[PDB]
């Protein structure tokens, strides 16, 4: 069975809620970046097996977001390309698939990543009116909030399930806008010293002009803890949840490469890191943030490495409480101190502060782990997120020297 | 490497296009044939690593139909559940999926299938209206006519690229009559002998009566016949060959395998009832989607050492008579069969064009169909295929366990 | 100043919701009634002043349902015609400003009615989203139900209107269900034996072609136990139902209106003669009231007392809402219940028959026409109530 | 008969298509206009005999638009209101529906006029949904496209039939510019002359509160070469431009009517008397000639003849139409074009200050009778085309 290697990595920047990318559709989008990646690496597309692509929001788009990434990025159509959703997790379950196609033989050349217009997605008028309607208000559903953003068995929104953990292992207000606060003061730090340079591939707004989008635009500067403190609840009267300390509705894509041993000497294409293993846990939907416990314990338990030997974390910041949830229960489990995760977890910043393309945040925090893994230096990164049903993914990553 | 078991096998009846099936959401539908396999096997569901399911429109059904079907069948909170969408072969590349999975040493027991509400799909309004439509008429687009049967490309009808299939191989309207006919006959002659009884768990519909008990097929055109469909229009072109009578319909369903490594089988007393020997995925050119089987059947022997004429059973989905006809001409020259050989053991019990085509459940309702009549003839060797739109097709190929 | 005269009157067939006049535009569906008044008549149409046309639902059908009606009918472009909306009285109000026209000397011959198919009605995104809807669900409201039957100032159904008068005047579930039996048993006896034969005008829905020419709204299968088992249609123990309140539906109503130049230069005989009109106000919370001050605005014109009447058409949107006018009217006029029972709506009402808003003003007017004449009455007193909380009425003199 | 006179006269400022105006529903921006009359006039409501109130785009309001006009103002439950719709000339067809009551002494005092948001209008899901939709696309018409700028016969925009009068007339892309730019000089200069001042009634918009009251919608920007530089807007290779055609607008204007009783009994000054009215019908395709048929018709109801007037408002549609209009007056009445451009819309018209549509022919009635107050002349015309193929006029004569 051979080990399976990132040998390319980017992502777009990410874009608010109807900005920047908003005219871009998914499949139009997650093709700048595979063809960023082809361009780099050089590669003859033709000697790709396959292109996996996260995506929720599939509606309107015509047949298949993940073969047109594949298509318009010049992926002859020889190669078969598809979608997954998984929702959160969409983007790091395409990699996932990826490594277990390679170690099973059944694959050696594979792109995984993950794409999400939140701004696109539609309104739905449901199918019940194929049959008639004969009377009264005609309701349509907003796509991306019910398809992407509301339970399945509690009709809640994701906010709720954040107010669900807040509530049940007392994560109060104020550490909520603390941990908030810190991941916006970190985002800039990392955009405004050029550290997601590297990452970023630029996307081109075909419009009057085209417009190069480079550097994520969400990061609030002009956010303070009195500011964050005023916020008024976002998902349930007296609840801790605020728009402050939530993360947002973007826009985004994000690729890896993925290839086998042979494949990297056939094509010369030099390893960034080795994936060393997977893990894919499910919770309590009521609970949903702490699906990255499982997904880490299942991740772990797949080789000799434990928690302790990660230098860097990638955990997907939904909610302030959904992170500092999991946070609390990976220092019970796993015997670290929550001082020791925060001090290596989200150093450049997290969701809250860099947005939540639904569909490419899980391979968006495991690009952004792989760039500050090479330029640190360190061995070992972890990179996990929750997933809306209950869910988590997670992927332990080696550097490659 | 472990090998890959098919341990259990089950379908929903295919539903006509706002027929029975209609009033059910799509994770509703496959939740019931999922809960179906647990109740047969009486594994504990908990001992499931992961449920994968095909599933092309997702819109309007709240977070992962995935998930839904995982859930509302029994499956605890702790196996993850999820959905791809590689259109039709959908129902099909999940298996594939998991395949990979345990044979990576991923996974040891797996739920895999498709499922399919075509009746259940809406109209949208496009997101551009969130900043704004200044004036004009406001286009709602059919969700299930875009996104399961507009290419992506070309902005064309999926029967579309069945003409152009039947212009470049020389496919005529009376081939395309002839095989849309024989299918209807092998299709009615299978229901009405109680052949799919076994491969088929009751689907149990709220109704305000009383739930209906939905069992048997009902799309088979019990009415039609030569001259009828020989009078028939064109639906797609002007001038054009393919009609309503030689394409396949619009249809829900839902159709699931089991899949377990030698451990599972061993560990939780699993009778497999078929071994998957080999997978292909391939792709073709959109204009011709149809053509995908080639390619992928090719790669799927291409893992082996067996060839198509080993096979004793095959099915290849019938989404248009134009385009099995013109796969049909390619195998046998690639592969050295007659027409004659692959039609005497192809689609045996009928295809899609009378049982109907649940687009992201098809790919894994025609395996059932394979493995259920390879079990009641004995033979060895089954191939299952179909092709796909955006122009992709998927292939399995599986081995009795006798 | 002329008299003014009724010199022709013919109505569609009234339709069942989604029925057999369901396919039909109300541009359309009123322009084969005006065309057979025309064809009846043999008066060119160029020498029509005006087409009034009530019409509510106008949502959705291009510029003017009113212009579409005389149009579509052979009328020539010289002959401007258009709408109205005062919702329930709306085909009564047209025949009003044709009143007032021909009085003034501002016409001499003019088409006055409405038309209204409730089963065409689409729904409506609102106009909000010109600027913009950044997320969250979008409602469509149903057309026919906010704009013919939502109070505008309370947001409430027209149906809580009815419950309004049944609590304020105590009219109990009973008397409503016996109210609108009545009506069923008046309207089927009527229907069979061809007693609207004469005012209606048949009705082609291209399809083989379709002949419509009988309501097709009264329910022939129900009785006192069966609605009285009913549930409230409108609020939680409530009085009124699906069973004694009126239906939606589709139809088309028109009259010809004449001065006395016009009646002599075209030789055309008056059927009857309008003497007064009324257009009252009342709380919109009751707005069923609404033909107690229409009712008593136009007696005040003339020198007539109710009692004068020999029959009296007043719409039955509930049974709830005409109990109460019937109350009402008993006490200010000084006629009793039984009076008004007897000669009032002879041949059934909306509770069976139907009432297409826009037209139904129009339409009771041209079933009082023609009851007159096979009866031979002297006085006739046609009225209904409308929603916002107003009435109108008229008051007709048969013509020997 | 009684005379008829205008005892009050008031118009919002005009609003950009998703203007300032936006926001209001037309009930509420029409209510605001007429309560302004109310609080100037300082009548009693409850001597109004009733309120009549154009309104085009009824969709999506509840019931009844001129209703909620008069309940919304302040006008009692027992006054009747409501709406008429002949499209762009709803705003004066109330007024001679007004004349026409007072004249036959079905009324004594009125409130007349129209209000349109534009802006507000909605998108229309087909009542076909209702019997179901099997499969396909489904499309949702603009209300404010369909039922108000397209023609019911020839499903065109009203801009095509002003291509048909500049073709059929032979206006020339230049001519129809120049009009276009000497319309928006004239406008400026009113506007910034504070000539508007007294007709205009601010409107308060609740977003704090804003206070409108000066027409948004002149272009200060534009000039002939930037006009001539304007692509086709409607056909290929076509004259009218976006810069030669009225606009989207949003706007209300009412007048009070009353009886030579009404004015001795209530102690109400008439500003001016209305003389003469006029409804004529053309050909669809060429809609806006509709100013000379209604022009004729009134006229020809007294002793006066155009040369008379002294001021005139024709409404600007389009400059294509109204060209056609002023070259057909001439050769009927025997004026020149000099003579009637220097008379006609002299603090500008509806390209530069905009076209609410069922406000349209109240608005121009107003802006006549206050600039005739301010020039002392006795006799004003005031006249537009009206889709589907019709006009209105109004003869006024100064009290002075």
């Amino acid at each position: 069975m051979s080990k399976v290697y990132v040998v390319a990595a980017k992502r777009s920047a990410i874009g608010s809620f109807l900005g920047t990318l908003s005219p871009l559709k998914p499949g139009d989008l997650g093709a700048q970046i595979v063809k960023n990646i082809l361009e780099e690496t050089k590669v003859d597309p033709a000697n790709i097996d396959e292109v996996i692509v996260g995506n929720v929001l599939s509606a309107g788009q015509a047949q298949g977001v993940g073969r047109q990434v594949a298509i318009r990025a010049g992926i002859p159509y020889e190669v078969p390309a598809y979608s997954v959703n998984i929702i959160c997790g969409s983007g790091m379950k395409s990699v996932i698939t990826a490594f277990s196609n390679i170690k099973a033989g059944e694959a050696d050349l594979v792109i995984a990543g993950g794409t999400e217009s939140m701004s696109g997605a539609g309104f739905i008028l449901p199918g019940a009116i194929r049959g008639g309607h004969k009377m009264a208000d005609l309701t349509m559903k907003d796509h991306m909030i019910l398809d992407a953003l509301t339970d399945a068995y509690h009709n809640i929104h994701m906010g709720i399930t954040a107010e669900n953990i807040a509530e049940r292992y007392g994560i109060t207000r104020e550490e909520q806008d603390a941990f908030a606060l810190d991941s916006q003061l970190k985002a800039i730090a990392a955009v405004d010293s050029g550290r997601f340079k590297d990452e970023i591939a630029p996307v081109v707004i075909p419009n009057k002009g085209d417009i190069i989008f480079d550097t994520d635009e969400y990061p609030n500067r002009k956010t303070d803890a009195e500011k964050l403190a005023k916020l008024k609840p976002a998902f349930k009267k007296d609840g801790s949840v605020t728009a402050g300390n939530a993360s947002g509705l973007n826009d985004g894509a994000s690729f890896l490469m993925l290839a086998s041993e042979e494949a990297v000497k056939k094509y010369n294409l030099k390893p960034l890191v080795e994936i060393v293993a997977t893990g894919t846990g499910g919770v309590d939907p009521l609970v949903m943030g702490m699906g990255p416990v499982p997904a880490i314990r299942k991740a772990f338990n797949k080789t000799d490495l434990k928690l302790k030997d990660m230098e860097l974390i990638e955990l997907n910041e939904a909610f302030a409480a959904q992170s500092l949830g999991v946070i609390k229960e990976l220092c019970k489990e796993h015997g670290v101190t929550p001082e020791w995760i925060k001090e290596r977890t989200n150093v450049n910043g997290g969701a809250i502060a860099l947005g939540h393309p639904v569909g490419a945040s899980g391979n968006r925090i495991t690009v952004t782990l792989i760039y500050e893994m090479k330029k640190r230096g360190v061995e070992y990164g972890l990179a996990s997120l929750c997933i809306g049903g209950g869910m988590g993914t997670a992927l332990i990553l080696k550097n490659v020297k």
